[PDB]
Formats: structure tokens, sequence, C-alpha cells
């Protein structure tokens, strides 16, 4: 439909989701979006399938890899404030790594999973502190450094790990005490307290038993944050337009720096982006197996480049019993937040956010 206002636009989310709900039987969702820059919510099932608590925009879900977007945001506050310089070598911050690999890795590279193929996971075994050193102290690259995308907990693991270590203070106080806090976003962790616990909703997993993600080598780094809908919109927001602190302000644009590409998809610190108009198929292209998480030579940029507000910004993320998506254009004033717990497939989450992002565009 191509008419505009609260009639068309719930017709059009539930719409959307309700029958996706069902056929993926996914227990509960909330849903949040911008059109002209305001919020609507959408919530839809429970939270806790065995107590019935329903979803609201206060549930927490797991967003998984929508956390890498956060870590980005603390690594470029932390170059922001002088910490490192994204042309940096890794080991110009981290002494334990002279004489490795990574003195021929930068920062940069090792934000945008680049460096030259370290792995989806971490090994199995590699799951303590003295084990993660040693692992990237022997680590033997797979590809030259800047060369090819492979998408990456240890590298975007390190990058948040020694960004936060660069101003002398662990990942997590510096997303609690101080990133989180001046982002305004006050139902948001890492660690989830004892009087939140409450609206911590439980995944279901591929076998449709309870679950919540585990304590893990970097997992704050590259999957640690649960939150509602109503604050990862917040998040949203400051990337549309953001007022205030000048080195935040600086740091959510260098989230928006391109850095390489690989086909339609550019490469930013957290976010990856899109043309703005998109079609269905890129963006569904651009988030599938082959480019999203597999090998893949880039097309390098001559200089990392500010995308601008003309793009579509995405994150996919999942985790054992949840299934996350954001996406937005700041130019257009519109923007998706879907979170979901249950794993469910990247491609139903794209194409009902595209239709959803259609409506709100007219
Ligand atoms: C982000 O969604 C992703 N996963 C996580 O961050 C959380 C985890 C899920 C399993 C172990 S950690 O980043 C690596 C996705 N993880 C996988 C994966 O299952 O290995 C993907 C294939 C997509 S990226
Ligand atoms: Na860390
Ligand atoms: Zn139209
Ligand atoms: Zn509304
Ligand atoms: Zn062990
Ligand atoms: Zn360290
Ligand atoms: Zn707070
Ligand atoms: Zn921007």
């Amino acid at each position: 439909g191509h008419m505009s206002g609260e009639a068309p636009l719930t017709a059009t989310v539930d719409g959307i989701i309700q029958p996706m709900l069902k056929a993926y039987r996914i227990p509960g969702m909330a849903v949040a979006v911008l059109k002209d820059g305001k919020a609507h919510y959408f919530n839809y099932g429970v939270a806790n399938r065995e107590s019935g608590q329903r979803v609201s925009e206060q549930t927490l879900f797991e967003i998984g890899s929508v956390s890498k977007t956060l870590t980005a945001t603390l690594g470029a506050y932390a170059a922001v404030k002088g910490g490192f310089e994204l042309d940096d070598k890794v080991s110009q911050h981290a002494p334990w790594l002279k004489g490795s690999a990574f003195d021929g890795v930068t920062m940069a590279e090792l934000a945008t999973y680049s460096a030259g193929g370290l792995p989806l996971q971490f090994p199995d075994e590699v799951d303590s502190n003295d084990k993660m050193q040693t692992y990237y102290r022997s680590w033997s690259p797979v590809y030259p450094a800047g060369t090819h995308r492979q998408f990456s907990n240890p590298s975007i693991g390190l990058f948040g790990h020694l960004a936060a270590n660069s101003l002398g203070q662990p990942f997590e106080q510096l997303m609690s005490q101080t990133l989180l806090p001046k982002l305004g976003l006050h139902h948001t962790y890492i660690q989830v307290p004892e009087s939140a616990m409450a609206n911590y909703a439980y995944g279901y997993s591929k076998e449709d038993k309870p679950i919540r993600a585990t304590p893990g080598v970097l997992a704050a780094e590259a999957y640690g944050i649960k939150t509602g809908s109503a604050d990862l919109l917040k998040f949203v927001e400051a990337n549309m337009g953001y007022q205030g602190d000048a080195a935040l302000k600086s740091a959510i644009a260098l989230t928006h720096t391109g850095f390489h590409s690989v086909g339609e998809m550019t490469q930013g610190l957290g976010w990856e982006s899109y043309d703005y108009p998109v079609t269905e198929q890129v963006l569904l292209a651009g988030n599938s197996p082959a480019v999203s998480f597999q090998a893949n030579p880039v097309t390098r940029f001559a200089v990392p480049k500010a995308m601008g507000e003309q793009r579509l910004y995405n994150k996919t993320g999942s985790t054992g019993g949840f299934g996350a998506y954001v996406a937005f254009v700041p130019a257009r004033g519109i923007a998706i937040v879907m979170l979901a717990n249950r794993n469910y497939p990247i491609e139903a989450r794209v194409k009902a956010a595209h239709a959803i992002l259609s409506q709100l565009a007219e």
C-alpha cells in the first residue's frame, strides 16, 4: 500500500510479523520502528514459554552479533579519546603480541574482519585468558592482511578488548560505566543484574529447550549484550542523528565509515551498509552465508570513507536461542529492530524487515 499512517503501518507490521511467528514457531518477538524519526512498538508472544510472561519493549533478548555494533562503538570512542589510531599495528597495543603475526595487522583490519582469516569462533579449547594469549601469539595468517573478509569473533573480540585496554579499563566496565550511560541505554547489559533478571527472556534452542548464552573468551565483546526493543531503538536513534557529547558523536560517525566491500555490502566498524533504496535480493545476498560468514576477497577502498546518511546500515545476530535484526536509514528517518527468542532464519528476518521498511518509506 502506498499510503502512510497508523492504520497502514499496523496492517503491514502485524501482517508481516504474525505469519512469520507461526511459520517458525517463534515464542516471542519485540519489534520497534522509526518513521519520520518517530517510534512505534509491536510486541508478540511470550518471553518465557513455561510462565507465559508476555514480551514487551522491556523484555531482554540476547542480540548476538548485533552486540558487535556496540563493541565497535566503544572501540571508536577509545580511538577518539586517543587510546589508539586505526592504522596502528595491533602489537603496538599489546606488548605480548610483539613478534607475532599481529605486527603486520592494523587495528582497523582487526575490527573489520580483514586481518587474514581469523576464524568465526575460537577453537573449543581456547577457553581461558592464558590460552587466548597463546592462541593469538601463535596464529598463522591464512590470507595476507587486508585482502579477505572472514567474519570472526576472535577478530572483533580482540579489537574491543585492546581498545578498552588502551584506556586502562576492562571492556565490561567501560561499556557499563561509560558507553551505555552516555548513550542513555539504562536497561542494556552484558551481565544482567539480579534486579533485571525477571525481564530476561529465555531463548528456545533448535531442540526447543530453554537456553541462554554462557561465558566465554571475549564473549562480552563478541556477543555480550542483552537488551530490549526500546533500548536498542534508542541506540539506533543515536545512529540516525546524535547531538551531544562531541566524542560520542565522533565515535558513532566513525562506525559509519566504510573500509572495504564484498559485493554490494560495505563493511564498517560494527555496521554493514548498503545503498538506499536497496532491493530485497541484494539485502538477502549480503546477509547470506556465502557473503556474510565465509571468506571473500574484498574490494579495498583507497582510503576509508564516511558512507553518509543515504545508506541502509544493518546487522544480524544470533545465539543458540535468540535471533535479532536491526536496520536503519539515517537520511530517511526510518528504522527497524526485531528481537526474538528463537534463532530463526536470517532470510526470514531480512524479507520481513525489507517489507516493513518499504511501508515506513511511504
Ligand atoms: C553473531 O551472531 C555470530 N554469533 C555470535 O556472536 C554468538 C554465537 C553463536 C554461536 C557461538 S557464539 O558471530 C560469530 C554468528 N555466529 C555464527 C556461528 O554460529 O558461528 C554465524 C555463523 C553467523 S555470525
Ligand atoms: Na576483554
Ligand atoms: Zn509507494
Ligand atoms: Zn504507531
Ligand atoms: Zn577447557
Ligand atoms: Zn588483555
Ligand atoms: Zn543507567
Ligand atoms: Zn553517519
